[PDB]
C-alpha cells in the first residue's frame, strides 16, 4: 500500500508514475486498467476504486482484494503488487494478464481444444482448492470470463468479489468446460435466470458430447462435475486424483503458442 512489491522485491510508486493505456474490464467488479510505467514501459493492470462509486460494487472490490491479498502463495491465482489510497480512489496494481476465456472462445469462434482445457482444468482446480483448503472460501461465480490466459501459457482465476466463507463452484466449472469445449454455453436459449435454474434441476446434465473425439478422461471429468446429487459429487481432494487432472499436470502442452495463434486471428 503506497509502494509495490515486484520479484519480492519493493519499488516506491505512486499513482502518477503509471499511464493509462484504456479499460480491460469493468461493470461488475470495478474498473480494471492497463497501465504502463512512465519511465520504463512495463505494464500491469489497476483496478479503480472511487470513494463515490457505487457501495455495492465497492464491497465487491473489497472482498476480490482481500483474498487476492491473502493467496498470495497460490500460483493460479492473480497476484497483487500493491495499493495506492488517495482521497478519492483506491488503485490495486495487479500482474497483468493476456485476456479472459470468454474472449478466447469469442475469437476462436468455436470449440477450444481438449489439450489447452486440460491445463486449465488442472490450474482453475488447484485454486479453488487452494482457496477452500486455505481459506475456507468459495468462488460462487466460476465462468469463463473469470478464466484469465497469458501469452505465457499461465492460467489463472481472478474477480471473487461475491466469494463467500464456510458444493456448486464444482457445477460452474463443469459447465464452463462443457462451454468452452463445444463453443455452445449449454444455457444459450433459456430467456432467464429462473428458466436457467428450472433446467439445472429438470433436466440431464449437459454432458459432452459422445462424437467430438473427447477423451474417455475428460468425459468422466466433466460427468463427475456435473453430478446433480452433491452426496456424490467429488470433494477437491477427489478430483485432484481424478486421471484428466493427472494426465494433464505432467502434460507438456504449448499453452503459449497456442494462446498467441488466436489472439491474432
Amino acid at each position: 500500500t503506497g509502494y509495490l512489491t515486484i520479484g519480492g522485491q519493493r519499488y516506491q510508486a505512486e499513482i502518477n508514475d503509471l499511464e493509462n493505456l484504456g479499460e480491460m474490464g469493468s461493470g461488475t467488479c470495478g474498473q480494471v486498467w492497463k497501465m504502463r510505467f512512465r519511465k520504463t514501459g512495463h505494464v500491469i493492470a489497476v483496478k479503480q476504486m472511487r470513494r463515490s462509486g457505487n457501495k455495492e460494487e465497492n464491497k465487491r472490490i473489497l472482498m476480490d482484494l482481500d483474498v487476492v491479498l491473502k493467496s498470495h502463495d497460490c500460483p493460479y491465482i492473480v497476484q497483487c503488487f500493491g495499493t495506492f489510497i488517495t482521497n478519492t480512489d483506491v488503485f490495486i496494481a495487479m500482474e497483468l494478464m493476456g485476456t479472459c476465456a470468454e474472449k478466447l472462445k469469442k475469437r476462436m469462434q468455436g470449440p477450444i481444444p481438449e489439450r489447452i482445457l486440460g491445463k486449465m482444468t488442472v490450474a482453475i482446480v488447484k485454486a479453488l482448492y487452494y482457496l477452500k483448503e486455505k481459506h475456507g472460501v468459495i468462488h460462487r461465480d466460476v465462468k469463463p470470463s473469470n478464466i484469465l490466459l497469458d501469452e505465457r501459457g499461465q492460467i489463472k482465476l481472478c474477480d471473487f468479489g461475491i466469494s463467500g466463507r464456510l458444493r456448486a463452484d464444482v457445477w460452474s466449472l463443469g459447465i464452463s468446460l462443457v462451454e468452452l469445449a463445444t463453443g455452445q454455453f449449454p444455457y444459450k436459449n433459456c430467456k432467464t435466470d429462473f428458466e436457467v435454474l428450472t433446467k439445472v434441476l429438470q433436466e440431464e446434465p449437459p454432458l459432452l458430447p459422445g462424437h467430438m473425439g473427447f477423451s474417455g478422461d475428460f468425459q468422466s471429468f466433466v460427468k463427475d462435475c456435473l453430478t446433480k446429487d452433491h452426496r456424490k459429487r467429488p470433494k477437491y481432494n477427489k478430483l485432484l486424483e481424478h486421471s484428466f487432472i493427472k494426465r494433464y499436470e505432467t502434460l507438456e502442452v504449448d499453452v503459449a503458442s497456442w494462446f498467441k495463434d488466436v489472439m491474432a486471428k
